């Protein structure tokens, strides 16, 4: 499963305005690479990879000229260092979560103005088409999404009135969502990822404060268990998994836009500061794929 030449890509983000940055971090030598800007600045987007290509999904362009929620899907090829537009989603989705199953991109929840989506849609890259699938049981913006064992999980978020500790799972062969065990902590804008047989939820916002606590859901035992907390509390953070470790990137702690990048080692149950982003930002999209040419 592991292979050389893989980088952690971070796309977009927010700092006083939505950002167009695409930067790639190499954990092997600690270097950052500046790559082609997004065609449209976006915060609150999600990133994912299908067939070696990096996709930026949804978000919102917060600029002095206005605030525009994004239905866009854009594809970055590391072999060419170029972005290419894809077919747009059916609705704009800010503060979105995405997950990949069998080479298809699931776009989950998000906001459009004061509308809080429970709708979900699926992208087919070979046909460049989006199609709606079953909506979630709960409206969720700032939702964390991860895929384990070809099942799609939507974790936490904000429904328009309350931040959520609830979570649910999508079963594709049934086109059906079912609630799973609720988290021990209310988390909106948490970083959600998959490591081994567990869904991790790191950080987030409970309506009052940002969190440094981290918990993981064992899909076999159906229980949430806290692991070691991050050094820096954060919400609207980027997250990914690389070489069996969790990386959290940036975010907002209620006072400062973080440039901190922490790395979680599950064998030692410890977090370590590995690098800092070139500038503090929140609401990034993050994914791992091969290094560019
Ligand atoms: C991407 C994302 C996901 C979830 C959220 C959720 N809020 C937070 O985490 C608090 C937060 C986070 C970043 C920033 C601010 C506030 C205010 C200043 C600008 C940056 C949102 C749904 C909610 O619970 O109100 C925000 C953004």
């Amino acid at each position: 499963a592991p292979k050389v030449g893989r980088l952690i890509y971070t796309a977009g983000g927010y700092f006083r305005q939505s950002l167009s940055y695409l930067e790639a971090y190499n954990p092997s030598d600690g270097t950052w690479l500046r790559l082609a800007d997004l065609q449209v600045p976006r915060s609150g987007l999600a990133g994912c990879v299908v067939g070696g290509l990096l996709y930026a999904v949804g978000g919102r362009n917060n600029s002095p000229d206005g605030n525009t929620d994004s239905s866009a899907l854009d594809c970055y090829n590391p072999m060419t260092n170029q972005w290419s537009p894809c077919a747009p989603m059916s609705v704009p989705r800010n503060r979105i979560g995405v997950g990949v199953i069998d080479g298809h991109i699931y776009a989950v929840g998000g906001s459009h103005g004061c509308i809080h989506h429970n709708s979900v849609e699926r992208y087919e890259p070979e046909r460049d088409e989006w199609h709606l699938v079953a909506p979630m049981l709960t409206r969720r913006i700032g939702v964390g999404v991860a895929v384990l064992n070809r099942l799609l999980y939507a974790v936490g978020g904000f429904d328009g009135t309350n931040r959520l500790n609830s979570a649910e799972c999508y079963y594709p062969e049934r086109n059906e969502w079912r609630m799973i065990t609720a988290m021990n902590t209310i988390r909106s804008g948490a970083g959600v990822c998959v490591l081994h047989n567990c869904i991790y939820a790191a950080g987030g916002y409970d309506g009052q404060d940002q969190l440094n606590s981290v918990e993981r859901y064992d899909v076999e035992t159906e229980t949430w268990t806290f692991v070691a907390p991050m050094k820096h509390r954060r919400s609207a953070l980027g997250i990914t998994v690389h070489q069996g470790r969790i990386y959290v990137l940036g975010g907002y702690d209620g006072h400062t836009f973080l440039d901190s990048v922490e790395c979680y080692d599950p064998d030692t149950d410890t977090w370590s500061e590995v690098t800092r982003m070139t500038s503090g930002r929140s609401g990034v999209g993050v994914a791992v794929t091969m290094e560019p040419c």
